[PDB]
Protein backbone atom coordinates (compact mmCIF):
# COMPACT_ATOMS: atom_id res chain seq x y z
CA UNK A 1 0.00 0.00 0.00
CA UNK A 2 0.97 3.66 -0.18
CA UNK A 3 2.24 3.62 3.44
CA UNK A 4 4.62 0.83 2.45
CA UNK A 5 5.68 2.56 -0.79
CA UNK A 6 6.68 5.62 1.23
CA UNK A 7 8.76 3.43 3.54
CA UNK A 8 10.69 1.76 0.71
CA UNK A 9 11.43 5.08 -0.98
CA UNK A 10 12.73 6.60 2.27
CA UNK A 11 14.88 3.49 2.86
CA UNK A 12 16.52 3.53 -0.56
CA UNK A 13 16.70 7.28 -1.10
CA UNK A 14 16.80 8.99 2.29
CA UNK A 15 14.02 11.14 0.82
CA UNK A 16 10.27 11.21 1.36
CA UNK A 17 8.26 9.95 -1.61
CA UNK A 18 5.41 12.32 -0.74
CA UNK A 19 7.67 15.38 -0.78
CA UNK A 20 10.12 14.48 -3.56
CA UNK A 21 8.27 12.11 -5.92
CA UNK A 22 4.56 12.93 -5.83
CA UNK A 23 4.61 15.69 -8.48
CA UNK A 24 7.70 15.24 -10.66
CA UNK A 25 7.76 15.19 -14.49
CA UNK A 26 5.02 13.61 -16.61
CA UNK A 27 4.59 10.41 -14.58
CA UNK A 28 5.56 10.76 -10.93
CA UNK A 29 2.44 11.14 -8.82
CA UNK A 30 -1.21 11.42 -9.80
CA UNK A 31 -1.84 11.13 -13.53
CA UNK A 32 0.76 10.56 -16.23
CA UNK A 33 0.76 10.86 -20.01
CA UNK A 34 3.19 11.68 -22.82
CA UNK A 35 6.82 10.53 -22.56
CA UNK A 36 8.92 10.55 -19.37
CA UNK A 37 11.20 13.60 -19.19
CA UNK A 38 14.23 12.16 -17.42
CA UNK A 39 15.59 9.04 -15.71
CA UNK A 40 13.56 9.64 -12.49
CA UNK A 41 10.34 10.28 -14.48
CA UNK A 42 11.09 6.98 -16.27
CA UNK A 43 11.25 5.09 -12.94
CA UNK A 44 7.65 6.40 -12.44
CA UNK A 45 6.45 5.43 -15.94
CA UNK A 46 7.77 1.91 -15.35
CA UNK A 47 6.07 1.81 -11.92
CA UNK A 48 2.71 2.69 -13.54
CA UNK A 49 3.33 -0.04 -16.19
CA UNK A 50 4.18 -2.45 -13.34
CA UNK A 51 0.91 -1.77 -11.47
CA UNK A 52 -1.06 -1.95 -14.76
CA UNK A 53 -0.02 -5.61 -15.06
CA UNK A 54 -1.22 -6.63 -11.57
CA UNK A 55 -4.36 -8.76 -11.74
CA UNK A 56 -6.36 -10.05 -8.77
CA UNK A 57 -5.35 -7.49 -6.14
CA UNK A 58 -5.16 -3.71 -5.68
CA UNK A 59 -1.61 -2.34 -5.95
CA UNK A 60 -2.46 1.00 -4.25
CA UNK A 61 -4.43 -0.44 -1.36
CA UNK A 62 -3.28 -3.98 -0.50
CA UNK A 63 -0.61 -4.72 2.07
CA UNK A 64 2.35 -6.88 1.01
CA UNK A 65 5.02 -8.71 3.07
CA UNK A 66 8.64 -7.56 3.10
CA UNK A 67 11.75 -7.73 5.24
CA UNK A 68 14.95 -5.73 5.37
CA UNK A 69 17.99 -8.05 5.39
CA UNK A 70 21.43 -6.37 5.60
CA UNK A 71 20.28 -3.31 3.63
CA UNK A 72 18.30 -5.30 1.04
CA UNK A 73 14.51 -5.29 0.73
CA UNK A 74 13.22 -8.86 0.26
CA UNK A 75 9.69 -9.44 -1.05
CA UNK A 76 8.11 -12.33 0.82
CA UNK A 77 4.77 -13.83 1.73
CA UNK A 78 2.85 -16.54 -0.11
CA UNK A 79 0.27 -14.51 -2.11
CA UNK A 80 1.72 -14.13 -5.63
CA UNK A 81 -0.36 -11.01 -6.41
CA UNK A 82 0.77 -9.20 -3.24
CA UNK A 83 4.44 -10.15 -4.01
CA UNK A 84 3.95 -8.57 -7.44
CA UNK A 85 3.03 -5.28 -5.72
CA UNK A 86 6.09 -5.55 -3.47
CA UNK A 87 8.20 -6.09 -6.63
CA UNK A 88 6.72 -2.96 -8.34
CA UNK A 89 7.32 -0.73 -5.28
CA UNK A 90 10.86 -1.94 -4.52
CA UNK A 91 11.83 -1.66 -8.25
CA UNK A 92 10.74 2.02 -8.29
CA UNK A 93 12.59 2.71 -4.98
CA UNK A 94 15.80 1.20 -6.42
CA UNK A 95 15.27 3.12 -9.69
CA UNK A 96 14.95 6.47 -7.79
CA UNK A 97 18.25 5.77 -5.91
CA UNK A 98 20.12 4.87 -9.15
CA UNK A 99 18.96 8.22 -10.54
CA UNK A 100 19.40 10.66 -7.62
CA UNK A 101 22.33 12.23 -9.44
CA UNK A 102 20.15 13.66 -12.22
CA UNK A 103 17.12 14.52 -10.04
CA UNK A 104 16.14 18.09 -10.99
CA UNK A 105 13.38 19.70 -8.88
CA UNK A 106 14.03 23.11 -10.38
CA UNK A 107 12.89 21.88 -13.81
CA UNK A 108 10.61 19.00 -12.88
CA UNK A 109 8.88 19.51 -9.55
CA UNK A 110 5.29 20.58 -10.15
CA UNK A 111 5.76 20.04 -13.91
CA UNK A 112 2.50 20.92 -15.68
CA UNK A 113 1.08 17.59 -16.86
CA UNK A 114 -0.15 19.69 -19.80
CA UNK A 115 3.33 19.72 -21.34
CA UNK A 116 2.95 15.94 -21.59
CA UNK A 117 0.91 15.83 -24.80
CA UNK A 118 2.99 13.95 -27.35
CA UNK A 119 2.84 10.30 -28.38
CA UNK A 120 2.94 8.04 -25.35
CA UNK A 121 5.45 5.23 -25.03
CA UNK A 122 4.04 1.72 -24.72
CA UNK A 123 4.68 -0.26 -21.56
Amino acid sequence: NLFQFEKLIKKMTGKSGMLWYSAYGCYCGWGGQGRPKDATDRCCFVHDCCYGKVTGCNPKMDIYTYSVDNGNIVCGGTNPCKKQICECDRAAAICFRDNLKTYDSKTYWKYPKKNCKEESEPC
